[PDB]
């Protein structure tokens, strides 16, 4: 029998998650798949608001497991885990295992570099430079029998807004897409969008291909998908509360379990450098694991060919604090009903376990703030770090992984995502590494919260960054990194990021019995119940003010190279990003949002992200457990 729970707070889950089910809301497309936002003017890191993502996909579980806590009904989760197979992890049709069965895993991708502008693409491939081996990848064979891999790719054009189509059809929906390809200047205002499933029928002669790869030869028809592990991840953690809570009240998710536990065996991808290279000797093919990190990176990446038979996976080198589970890592190598089918499954968790609570503390600032992260390949190119760049087992400390425009841990929302997991592990085991974290990070946090007189409140929004941490050495632990510095750039009212920091401190409060976290808690999911209530959730009035780009970012597009988009709009050198997404116009806030930039003023939105409306709904589920009283 499941315990009792603080009524006024579950009453205010069960609100929420009835405005986000509402048919009438609009958060859902009519297969069932939940969108980025309702409103579809949205440019932010997808760049329509209709797309869902892997994010959406796994808070939607996270939502679901948690209505099930509270009304015993778990069906809303197993189908949030039938429409993620359905839909965002990629069929047999879709990276046929006729491809995928070649696979070699003693040369499981080719080398290209990566640059530090989006003008200098198309990267050359060179098969001279050295790649490693891929341990895993018999695990898994052997294990699932296919050589397909089981992972959500990251994005999906729910609707066909885009018309790609499904495997170049034009017209089916959704549509496998993405859009990043061109290293870490290229913001999301600077992408070109692709189909995944690249048969050369829209884009260019040889479809999207050569706009960000070159060959020797003629490019072929291929498709490609690419993981979002913080979100393979979140799926896990999400599948892991549902089981308990299932199991309290004689239910079971059985089934989604063993999905679940499938997507964190092939997550392990994540845990390879990019092309298998030695962690801390990147100059070396490695001979199997030598090229873990062990850590969670931005992504793994696999591909293949549609008329011929070949295939590559790549991990990724980039490493960022923001996407680390040590929460999910703990439930992959110590929960039986979650041991992976693999031979190493679990032992490979266990060691990333130990491997991300000692990234998090090299990462932690003076002040107790979270710092970037660490790479395996400087520059994108492997090549030698700079004398006097601090080190985390041989890969250099970088402030800001993967990404420049913005810089990728100048949010403060990576805190909070990050930190939460911290904190459900603390909860959990007691875990001494966690607290050590936690103490200080919630002191840091807890003096950064601002309550005005009328009720509203401000949250750290834009960071910034002085010094670096100092070397990590595993025997001497952490050293304080005195010359390791966060700065508070400006405060806001994210209403998603303050959900996040209200559960993060909830579960601290909850083991630690700090007083001073369970009260800012519920001083911000009261603050955001009483003040930001809507229709549809909850909302706020912000300042979006990168909309010019819009009309003034030009897109490269390499010289001599044209295409169209499937609608009509030309590819050519001198685009804007409208010009290649003309549909836009069409939106019914586009005039809205052209008048403000044509007065000089900042376009504001009042805006309904599925995750930040999902992180409120789970923020009072979370206290209304933990706080009955
Ligand atoms: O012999 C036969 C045959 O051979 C052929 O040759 C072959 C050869 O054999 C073969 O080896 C090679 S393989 C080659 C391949 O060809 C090539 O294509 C491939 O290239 C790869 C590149 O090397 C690699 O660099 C790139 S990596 C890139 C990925 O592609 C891309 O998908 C990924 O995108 C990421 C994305 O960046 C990320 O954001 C997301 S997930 C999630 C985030 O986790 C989360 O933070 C974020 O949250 C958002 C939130 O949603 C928002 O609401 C908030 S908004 C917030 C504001 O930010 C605040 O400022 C504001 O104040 O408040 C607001 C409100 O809160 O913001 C947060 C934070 O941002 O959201 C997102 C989700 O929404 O994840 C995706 C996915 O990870 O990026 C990666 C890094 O850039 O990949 C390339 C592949 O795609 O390389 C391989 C090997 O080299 O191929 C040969 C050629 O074919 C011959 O050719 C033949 O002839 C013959 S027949
Ligand atoms: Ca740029």
């Amino acid at each position: 029998a499941s315990s009792p729970a603080n009524k006024v707070y579950q009453d205010r889950f069960e609100s929420m998650y009835s405005k986000i089910k509402d048919p009438a809301n609009g958060y859902f497309s009519e297969q069932g798949i939940p969108y980025h936002s309702i409103e579809t003017l949205m440019v932010e890191a997808p760049d329509y608001g209709h797309v869902t993502t892997s994010q959406a996909m796994s808070y939607y579980m996270w939502l679901e497991a948690m209505h099930g806590r509270f009304s015993g009904d778990f069906t809303g989760f197993d189908k949030s885990w039938s429409v993620t197979e359905q839909y965002l992890i990629p069929t047999e049709k879709d990276q046929p295992n006729t491809s995928m069965s070649r696979y070699d895993a003693n040369k499981p991708a080719t080398y290209a570099p990566e640059f530090q502008d989006p003008s200098k693409y198309p990267s050359p491939l060179d098969t001279s430079q050295p790649v490693g081996r891929d341990p895993i990848n018999s695990q898994l064979t052997s294990a699932y029998g296919t050589s397909m891999l089981y992972g959500m790719h990251w994005i999906l054009d729910v609707d066909n807004w885009y018309g790609f189509g499904a495997r170049a059809d034009g017209t089916s929906k959704p549509s496998y897409i993405n859009t990043f390809q061109r290293g870490e200047q290229e913001s999301t205002w600077e992408t070109i969008p692709q189909p995944c499933w690249d048969e050369h029928k829209f884009g260019g002669q040889y479809g999207f291909l050569d706009l960000f790869t070159k060959d020797t030869g003629t490019p072929a028809k291929q498709f490609k998908y690419t993981n979002a592990p913080d979100a393979d991840a979140r799926a896990v953690q999400a599948t892991y509360w549902a089981d308990q809570w299932a199991k309290e009240q004689g239910k079971s998710v059985s089934t989604s379990v063993g999905k679940a536990t499938k997507m964190g065996d092939y997550l392990r991808y994540s845990f390879f450098d990019k092309y298998f290279r030695k962690i801390g000797q990147p100059s070396q093919a490695g001979t199997g694991y030598d090229a873990a990190h062990y850590l969670l990176s931005w992504y793994y990446a696999w591909g293949g060919g549609i008329d011929s038979t070949w295939s590559w996976i790549i991990g990724s080198s980039h490493n960022h604090f923001g996407y680390q589970n040590p929460f999910a890592a703990w439930v992959l190598s110590t929960d039986a009903n979650f041991k992976p089918k693999s031979s190493n499954g679990a032992s490979d968790w266990a060691k990333s376990l130990d491997r991300q609570l000692e990234f998090y503390q090299w990462l932690q600032s003076a002040e107790g703030a979270i710092a970037g992260g660490a790479t395996n390949s400087w520059n994108g190119r492997y090549e030698a770090v700079p004398s006097g760049t601090s080190t985390f087992y041989g890969m250099g400390y970088v402030e800001n992984p993967v990404y420049a425009d913005p810089g990728s841990n100048t949010w403060f929302g990576m805190q909070v995502w990050s930190m939460q997991r911290v904190a459900e592990l603390y909860y959990k085991t007691g875990d001494a590494r966690a607290k050590k974290l936690l103490d200080k990070w919630a002191k840091w946090i807890n003096g950064e919260i601002k309550f005005n007189a009328d009720g509203t409140f401000q949250i750290p929004s834009t960071i910034d960054w002085e010094g670096q941490p100092d070397t990590w050495n595993p025997t001497q632990g952490y050293t304080g990194n005195a010359n390791l510095h966060v700065k508070v750039v400006n405060y806001g009212t994210d209403l998603g990021c303050a959900s996040s920091l209200a559960n993060t401190l909830t579960y601290y409060a909850a083991k630690s019995g700090d007083e001073t976290s369970r009260q800012n808690a519920q001083k911000l999911l009261d603050a955001m119940w009483n003040n930001y209530s809507d229709s549809k959730g909850i909302s706020t009035v912000e300042q979006r003010g990168d909309y010019h780009r819009f009309l003034d970012q030009e897109v490269f597009v390499p010289a001599g190279w044209t295409g169209k988009m499937p609608n009509g709009d030309v590819i050519k050198s001198g685009v804007k990003f409208i010009d290649i997404r003309s549909k836009y116009k069409q939106d019914p806030e586009w005039q809205t949002m052209v008048a403000a930039l044509q007065a000089g003023q900042v376009p504001t939105q009042r805006l309904h992200r599925f995750w930040a409306q999902s992180e409120f709904a789970v923020a009072n589920g979370v206290y209304a457990i933990l706080f009955p009283d």
